[PDB]
């Protein structure tokens, strides 16, 4: 555990609190970079020098997600190949591994590095390779695989009619329609679910989603993408002597005006928007 035999280091990603398959992955990249310990000084237990890591070889490398993955192949990989690095001779050679931040709306970049040991011997017919790769969190002295954990987001919208007035229709069904706009993240056909009542329908990204809704109803997604856009829009509004008006309101905050139909980008508070259809 956390000594590999031999000159491959791999680095793995996981999102360890992605449980839920209605969620979805986000479409993102993550990228790693290693560096040489500069302060790396000193000898080894059987005398051996620890030297600073030579990157020159080494590149930046990226593992992708798309959001066809799922909790199941949510951990992915790639390889530090140091065989690529020109050694001058014996000795630990020590580097630090990290995630670099990205930019991705709802997603949270491992900040955790990792310190890894790269022990050069004699290669066979002449010059030097790595014979173990030894690595171990930094600021401690467990050997244990490199492993980065990410965390994404995600968020919520409801949608309810309250229909008010003396001469307000208690029962009557307005038409509503729901439209989720694809982003760089969230692609069309993907889905999310909405809930009804107790019954459960799905949403795809890109194609409006029709819906009725009498006086006291409402529909909800638990389980929106951070960072894409969506329109809610009620098509009789302001129509049969009904005064029609929209508001949202954000967490626990003040409820302000919601325009019917223009766009409000998703983001880490859950959103409620009230359509109140009023008749004297
Ligand atoms: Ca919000």
């Amino acid at each position: 555990a956390g000594v590999s035999e031999n000159a491959k280091l791999i680095v793995k990603k996981t999102f360890d609190s992605y449980t839920d398959n209605e969620v979805l992955m986000p479409k993102a990249d993550y990228t790693f970079k290693v560096e040489a310990d500069s302060t790396a000084s000193g000898k080894t237990k059987d005398g051996l020098e620890i030297k600073p890591g030579i990157v020159n070889g080494l590149t930046e490398q990226i593992i992708s997600y798309t959001n066809t993955d799922k909790p199941d192949s949510k951990v992915k990989s790639t390889e530090f190949d140091f065989s690529k690095v020109v050694f001058p001779g014996i000795g630990v050679y020590r580097y630090i591994v990290s995630e670099k931040q990205g930019d991705v709306e709802g997603i949270t970049y491992d900040t955790k590095k990792w310190t890894v040991d790269v022990y050069v011997g004699n290669k066979e017919g002449g010059g030097f390779e790595p014979k173990f790769i030894v690595s171990k969190e930094q600021g401690t002295d467990v050997k244990k695989p490199v492993n980065f954990n990410n965390s994404f987001a995600t968020t919520s919208l409801k949608v309810k009619k309250n229909v008010s007035g003396n001469t307000g229709e208690l029962q009557k069904e307005f038409d509503f329609t729901l439209t989720l706009n694809e982003s760089t993240n969230f692609k069309k056909d993907q889905i999310v679910s909405l809930q009804k009542g107790n019954e459960k329908f799905e949403v795809k990204i890109g194609t409006p989603y029709k819906f009725k809704l009498k006086n006291g109803e409402s529909i909800q997604l638990d389980k929106l993408p951070v960072g894409i856009t969506y329109k809610v829009n009620e098509m009789e509004a302001n129509k049969d002597g009904y005064k029609t008006t929209a508001s949202l309101k954000e967490g626990d905050g003040q409820s302000k005006m919601y325009q019917l139909d223009m766009e409000q980008k998703t983001d880490e508070s859950a959103d409620e928007i009230v359509v109140t259809n009023k008749r004297d």
